[PDB]
């Protein structure tokens, strides 16, 4: 028997930016290893991201992907069925949102939800710092900086989320990597232990250390942005994905 | 003979509250006027033109020229304009910010900017904060006009300048200038405009934390006004107090 049954996967870097990658899930599908694939991303809806990773020979469902939208729309739930929420953000944290049910409300909403708007206006982060200052929670999706496109390095979610929390003085709870909350929701979704499940990912900063925190062990491939060149070690390093041993 | 030929009086604070207040500020002023002693408006605000600031002074008895208004977003361009004249500007902000810069003659670019400027823009929007974040890491100076947090409206506290430096701050990894009280850049601005001397100028504010520290870290000598004895004793643990303290501007003899 394996000691590693389940799968958590990060798609930022990791399972593109290649066909290694394509190779190594072929190969969990063979072995009929379960895994999830998980994204700190917030703007496309599960169904968009699995036709990506189909679109490059890996096999992925929308039920195999697992983004910081629905784990925070999951998370929100939790908290309270009731709460009218004021989001900022995309179609994927919007859809996820809705099929949740929640209610939605301006400056007198009970939760304030922060993902990536890449059209946020002065009055979008405006209302969000009102509600805030009436005594709404502050959520984030993720708290990465910056969000690596042709143009450059554009602001990131992480950005937008620190303005609103300096305006209003209020620390935001992050629910994206590295934030141990989304590998919890995910790995109920995954169905494994969490002595028989491994995190994989490339940057040290979200993917590798939300699995630490999260009590999971890690393999870190370096085909993204961390480099062989921390306080807390991986647990398994390798160059690439066909280095893995399927321990 | 006089120790402060030179006054620069600041326009934020609570220091114009009230028909007392005014009153007492007009009859202050004009008392300069009256002894011919030269004097400049300072504020950090970016909503006003210093012809709008004018126009609302003399309205209250005030008397004031746009000449004598003095703005950190002024400050922000004349600093820039004296250490690069051929510098590219990229700027966030609004009319105070852009005539600002305006009167330098400067050239603008977006990604390719050797400057990016910061000021308030209420509409602002995420193509806006993405070229300065872009321009940055191209490596342009990073310039703030001011960095307050929050900003008090009818609507409540808004997002303000110093919120918004704060993300491109963080998403690019690259601190900012900050030039608007509390920092001393805007009272040196303000003294280049006034012509006195350092030593023979004085600011008067009645707001510690943003106004008066100003002044004290340029170098000038501070009158803290509106004030009484619990606050006096706050200042005298702080690690800096202002020159003088008095309760009114009809307290303030002319040295």
């Amino acid at each position: 028997m394996r000691k590693y049954n389940g799968y958590l996967i990060d798609l930022d870097g990791t399972m593109y930016r290649i066909d290694a990658a394509s190779g190594f899930i072929k190969e969990l599908n063979r072995l009929h290893i379960p895994y999830l694939f998980v994204t700190n991303n917030s703007t496309r809806t599960p169904e968009q991201v699995a036709d990506k990773l189909v679109s490059l020979d890996i096999p992925a469902t929308p039920e195999q992907i697992f983004t910081s939208s629905m784990a925070t729309a999951n998370y929100v739930y939790d908290l309270d069925q009731s709460a009218m929420i004021y989001f900022i953000g995309e179609e994927g944290l919007y859809k996820a949102l809705k099929e949740k049910g929640f209610s939605f409300a301006d400056e007198n909403a009970d939760v304030v939800i922060v993902g990536l708007d890449r059209e946020v206006t002065y009055e979008k982060l405006a209302v969000a710092c009102l509600a805030v200052r009436n005594g709404a929670k502050l959520i984030s999706t993720n708290g990465d900086l910056a969000l690596p496109t042709e143009r450059g390095f554009m602001p990131g979610n992480g950005a937008f989320t620190a303005l609103i929390s300096h305006s209003t003085q209020v620390k935001a709870t992050f629910v994206g990597k590295p934030e141990p909350i989304i590998m919890e929701q995910a790995l109920k979704v995954l169905g494994t232990n969490k002595n028989e499940t491994i995190m994989v990912g490339d940057n040290y900063d979200t993917d590798i250390l939300a699995g630490i925190r999260a009590g999971l062990d890690t393999l870190l491939v370096h085909t993204g942005v961390t480099t062989v060149e921390y306080k807390q070690q991986p647990t398994y390093s390798m160059k690439s994905l066909d280095d893995w041993k399927f321990l």
